[PDB]
């Protein structure tokens, strides 16, 4: 019944989630914004050759969320709070996506200020959020509060390899190359339960012992599911996709659990649809139609749809 041949996925996306001030708004959860959302929107905006949207999104991000102390970004903005940025700390996937977007901006429109801005974020990322723990280089989920004592709490879904690839190519720095290599090494050792899958949050101990972090439910759920998105995006024949192809293969396309507990092997009471399913089809190589965004899609699902589309597009 929906006859909207003249609408596009990207315009629908702007219509649903983009405020005129440059804000991406998660209308599902209290009209909040965040650097992941901004970063996501900026990549799409470049790929869609939408410079006014990119310029608006960036301008708002930089004016509103730039942490001048370290050059990163206060990660969440809550317009309906006395302090709309109570959490004065960054999320490194968000930082990454922004810098990555700016880089691709430079490539798309040649404006060198983009690359410059990008450069300064990635140097800030290197300065404040990358460290040596165990025998490896790691990027903490944030400059503050993730390095504990005997361990660090990591989120492997923050390991944005295709960005890192781009950082390494533009800057030529070895830091970005080793960060990929060590990240690919660690991730590979991050398998648990019958699934042998990554949890959203992982604790890495100085001895290199890794564990689904105590403080969150030990699930492959709303974060971890992004890993194969990033993996396939950076190398569709990546050997790290294997645990994921194996797991998807283990379920019927329309009855794949939305998440799995990797400690107890228990699974979610509902099945992947929309965005998550777009991720599955990406991992398994099952042909996907260009994203059609319906009202039945919430903020995350519509986003996954578009990102999966863009990961496909980079070939």
């Amino acid at each position: 019944l929906p006859r909207a041949w003249a609408d596009t996925a990207w315009e629908s996306y702007k219509s649903r989630f983009m405020m005129a001030d440059g804000r991406i708004v998660d209308t599902g959860n209290g009209s909040v914004s965040h650097t992941e959302g901004q970063g996501f929107a900026m990549l799409l905006a470049v790929a869609k050759n939408d410079r006014p949207a990119f310029d608006k999104l960036w301008q708002w991000t930089d004016k509103t969320l730039r942490n001048k102390d370290n050059g990163l970004f206060y990660w969440r903005y809550n317009p309906v709070a006395p302090d709309p940025i109570a959490d004065k700390n960054d999320a490194t996937d968000g930082d990454t996506l922004i810098a990555w977007a700016l880089l691709r901006a430079q490539q798309q429109w040649g404006d060198k200020s983009y690359g410059i801005a990008s450069d300064a974020i990635t140097a800030s990322l290197l300065k404040s959020t990358v460290i040596t723990f165990a025998g490896h280089q790691v990027m903490l989920p944030g400059a503050k509060g993730f390095n504990r004592n005997d361990h660090v709490n990591l989120n492997p879904s923050y390991f944005i390899f295709p960005a890192w690839q781009a950082f390494a190519a533009r800057t030529h720095l070895t830091a970005w190359r080793k960060l990929q290599s060590d990240g690919k090494a660690l991730l590979g050792k991050m398998a648990w339960g019958k699934a042998q899958l990554p949890s959203d949050w992982v604790a890495l101990r100085a001895d290199g012992r890794m564990e689904p972090a105590k403080e969150w439910p030990p699930r492959m759920s709303y974060d971890a599911i992004r890993i194969p998105l990033y993996l396939s995006w950076a190398d569709p024949q990546s050997a790290l996709l294997t645990p994921w192809k194996s797991w998807f293969q283990s379920y019927p396309r329309l009855q794949t659990p939305a998440w799995v507990n990797v400690n107890t092997n228990d699974v979610a009471p509902w099945f992947m649809t929309g965005g998550l399913l777009a991720v599955r089809d990406l991992t398994t190589g099952e042909a996907q139609d260009d994203p059609q965004l319906s009202a039945q899609d919430d903020y995350y699902s519509a986003s996954l749809k578009m990102l999966v589309w863009l990961a496909k597009n980079d070939r």
